[PDB]
């Protein structure tokens, strides 16, 4: 047993507060804030040994990360930025930062109940997306 083992497994998304206003602040144009935001994403996570892969598939976009906790690597985001991300364990907390175009955001990813908390913070702003378990 390991270091994300309560990350693993489908996750649905159930319920989002505040993304509209997160996207904006991350620079996302009309159309795809109302199609993105629309969206009820199943994601699935899963280790094997160092690497972890997160897995999105959406009526909007699939999209799919593989990385090794401290490892700098590139990102296409479902919006299609071309980002450099990070993410490490703080504390049992998935902490995944983006850099794009001299921006900065933050996505923390917690187990809490039963429940995968999303936090996403770009500046002053704050998204919660919550998925349960598929
Ligand atoms: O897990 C979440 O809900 C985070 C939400 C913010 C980030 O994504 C973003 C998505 C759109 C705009 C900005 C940022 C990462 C993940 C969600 O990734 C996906 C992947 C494919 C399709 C969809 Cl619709 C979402």
């Amino acid at each position: 047993s390991h270091m994300c083992d309560a990350f693993v497994g489908t996750w649905k998304l159930v319920s989002s507060e505040n993304f509209d206003d997160y996207m904006k602040e991350v620079g996302v144009g009309f159309a795809t804030r109302k199609v993105a935001g629309m969206a009820k994403p199943n994601m699935i996570i899963s280790v094997n040994g160092d690497v972890i892969t997160i897995k999105s598939e959406s009526t909007f976009k699939n999209t799919e990360i593989s990385f090794i906790l401290g490892q700098e690597f590139d990102e296409v985001t479902a919006d299609d930025r071309k980002v450099k991300s990070t993410i490490t364990l703080d504390g049992g907390v998935l902490v995944h930062v983006q850099k794009w175009d001299g921006k900065s955001t933050t996505i923390k990813r917690k187990r809490e109940d039963d429940k995968l908390v999303v936090e996403c913070v770009m500046k002053g702003v704050t998204s919660t997306r919550v998925y349960e378990r598929a």
